[PDB]
């Protein structure tokens, strides 16, 4: 699939990076860094979170933009009210690195949360050593004994982690390994095509937080998705080519006054 090619390239890429940059290295690096923000207490704040991305381009659109400043970019989110900062690591099909983690995490006091396809332990660590305070795990991408595992080992550096589902199906099993925060993305990224919040997000506990992983172009689609229960939306396509990043976010942020 779609997917596993990527898994393919991301497996390759973190084995090189290991090469170089032991397991223990790695390790240390995490146990040094600084704390990780309260990313719960982040999507509990009053309102309908917006998770702004930095995302140069995508299986699905090809190239978005060319972001030469994603620290500049970060800030712009902020300021406009973002809640959390994503940041796309996939270099093979986003064109994105740890490199702009480190920038927008020196750059912005939100929560940053690492975007990519997180398949083995290595990865994790990496994360918290390069300072995001939350890591996409996709369950697509993840047998449950791996998902419960990865899981686990990210709690355990005090991450939080945004769970990725398409499916109620992969959404019960999401819950199964402990999640706290669901999101679903209305992609399939088997082949790359849904209804998908609405039909999930209601069987979910009130509990788990809910996150809407795409599709918004703008406060309507923002608004939609609250009204079926969203804590918190994920946007990127329509920030990264904005010419008005901060004033993009600020439409979103305060989507429904
Ligand atoms: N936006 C995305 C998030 C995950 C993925 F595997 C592919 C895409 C792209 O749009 O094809």
């Amino acid at each position: 699939t779609v997917l596993d090619s990527i898994l393919e390239g991301v497996r390759a890429d973190v084995a090189a990076r290991e090469a170089s940059v032991s397991l223990s290295e790695i390790k240390a690096a995490a146990a040094a860094a600084p704390p990780p923000l309260d990313v719960m207490a982040a999507l509990r704040e009053p309102g309908i979170g917006v998770i702004a991305e930095v995302k140069r381009a995508s299986p699905s659109a090809g190239a978005l933009a060319t972001i030469a400043d994603p620290a500049k970019l970060a800030q712009a989110y902020q300021d406009g009210g973002a809640r959390i900062v994503s940041v796309v690591t996939e270099q093979r099909r986003f064109q994105g690195s740890l490199d702009d983690l480190d920038a927008v995490r020196a750059s912005v006091s939100i929560p940053v949360l690492r975007k990519d396809f997180v398949v083995q332990p290595y990865q994790i660590h990496e994360a918290r050593a390069h300072g995001a305070d939350m890591l996409l795990l996709i369950v697509a991408a993840l047998e449950q004994s791996v998902l419960v595992s990865m899981l686990d080992r990210t709690e355990s550096l005090g991450m939080t982690a945004l769970v990725e589902v398409h499916t109620e199906q992969e959404a019960d099993r999401a819950l199964k390994a402990g999640a706290k925060v669901i999101g679903v993305n209305a992609r399939d990224l088997m082949t790359l095509d849904r209804d998908c919040f609405a039909r999930i997000a209601p069987g979910l506990p009130s509990s788990v937080i809910r996150i809407a992983e795409s599709g918004v172009r703008g406060t309507a689609d923002l608004l939609a998705y609250a009204g079926a229960g969203a804590d918190a939306v994920l946007v990127g396509e329509g920030l990264v080519t904005s010419g008005d990043p901060r004033a993009a976010v600020a439409d979103l942020v305060t989507a429904g006054t």
